[PDB]
DNA sequence: AAAAGCGTACGC
DNA sequence: AAAAGCGTACGC
C-alpha cells in the first residue's frame, strides 16, 4: 500500500466557488477519503500553511511581500467572499484533524515538510502519492513518488519531467527554477531569460552551480549581460527552490525542538 | 516583424 | 496577522 502527502491549504481551493453558499468542511474531508482510496493509502498525511517560510524570509525578505498589496487590492465582493471561504477552509481543516494525521508548524511551509516526510517514511511504502497543484512539488519526484493536480486533473511522473516542465531531470528543473525565479512567490528571476533561453543555457553551460564557475559567460545579448551580473542573484533563488536540500533547514529555521517534535510524530505515524 | 518574456484575469 | 493559491489562457 502507499502514502499520500496532501497539500491542504492548496486543496481548499476546489471548494471556491463565486456562486455557492454551503460550508464544504465534510466534503473536503470526504475529497480526501476518495483521493486515500484512488491511491492505494494505507497512510494519508494532510499539510496545512501557517504563515510565510521564515527560512525563505530570511534568505529574502520579499518572499511573498505582493501578498499583502494583492490583498488589499481586492473588490468588496471578493473581500465578501474571500472572508466566507476562508472561514470555511479554517473549519474543513479542524474537521480534518479528527481523521487525518494533520500537521502544521508555525513559519514553516507545507513544501518543506512534505519533502521531509517523503524522505523520512516513504521507503516503508510501495509508492508515494503527492497531492498538490503545485508544479515545484516535482522536485520530489522519483520512481516511487507521483503527484496529482485536482486543477489539471493530471498525474505527473518522474519519466514525464520533460513533457511537464521542459528539463531532463530534477537538477535541470531546480536550476531553471532559480534563474527564471516565481513571480507567485515574488522571487526575481534574471531579467529577461525565461523558459526557452533558460533551458538553452542551462544544456549548454550546465547546472546553477557550474554557471556560477564561469561567469561571465559568452554572449553580447542584454539577458547574458543580466546573467553576469546575477550571481548573488542565483545562489539566493537556488536556497528558495531547492526543495530536496534546504528542507530540514525551513523546519529547523523555527526551533530545533519543533524539528525534534515533528521528526517523532511522523515516525509514529509510519508505525500505525 | 517575429518570438520571447512578461503581466494579468479567472476557475477550482 | 511577514493570515490568505495554484496553473492556465491570453494579449502585448
Ligand atoms: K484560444
Ligand atoms: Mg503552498
Ligand atoms: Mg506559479
Amino acid at each position: 500500500r502507499n502514502l499520500m502527502i496532501v497539500d491542504g491549504t492548496n486543496l481548499g481551493f476546489r471548494f471556491k466557488h463565486n456562486n455557492s453558499k454551503k460550508p464544504f468542511a465534510s466534503s473536503y474531508v470526504s475529497t480526501i477519503q476518495s483521493l486515500a482510496k484512488s491511491y492505494s493509502a494505507r497512510t494519508t498525511i494532510v499539510l496545512g500553511d501557517k504563515g510565510k517560510s521564515v527560512f525563505r524570509l530570511e534568505h529574502l525578505p520579499e518572499y511573498k511581500g505582493n501578498r499583502d498589496e494583492k490583498y488589499a487590492q481586492r473588490t468588496e465582493e471578493e473581500k465578501a467572499l474571500d472572508e466566507q471561504f476562508f472561514e470555511y477552509l479554517k473549519d474543513a481543516f479542524e474537521l480534518c484533524k479528527t481523521t487525518f494525521p494533520t500537521f502544521t508548524i508555525r513559519g514553516v511551509e507545507a513544501d518543506d515538510m512534505a519533502a521531509y516526510i517523503v524522505k523520512l517514511i516513504g521507503h516503508l511504502y510501495d509508492h508515494v502519492w503527492l497531492i498538490s497543484t503545485k508544479g515545484d512539488w516535482d522536485t520530489l519526484l522519483t520512481d516511487k513518488v507521483s503527484r496529482f493536480s485536482f486543477t489539471t486533473r493530471r498525474e505527473y511522473h518522474l519519466r514525464d519531467m520533460y513533457e511537464h516542465h521542459n528539463v531532463d531531470d530534477v537538477e535541470q528543473f531546480i536550476s531553471l527554477k532559480a534563474i527564471m525565479g516565481d513571480l507567485g512567490d515574488n522571487i526575481r528571476g534574471v531579467e529577461g531569460i525565461g523558459a526557452k533561453r533558460g533551458y538553452n543555457i542551462i544544456r549548454e553551460f550546465g547546472n546553477v552551480l557550474d554557471i556560477i564557475d564561469q561567469l561571465p559567460l559568452p554572449g553580447k545579448q542584454k539577458y547574458i549581460q543580466n546573467l553576469n551580473a546575477s550571481e548573488e542573484l542565483l545562489f539566493r533563488n537556488l536556497i528558495l527552490v531547492d526543495l530536496p536540500t534546504y528542507c530540514v533547514d525551513a523546519i529547523a529555521a523555527v526551533g530545533q525542538d519543533v524539528l525534534d517534535k515533528f521528526t517523532k510524530d511522523i515516525l509514529e505515524i509510519a508505525e500505525q
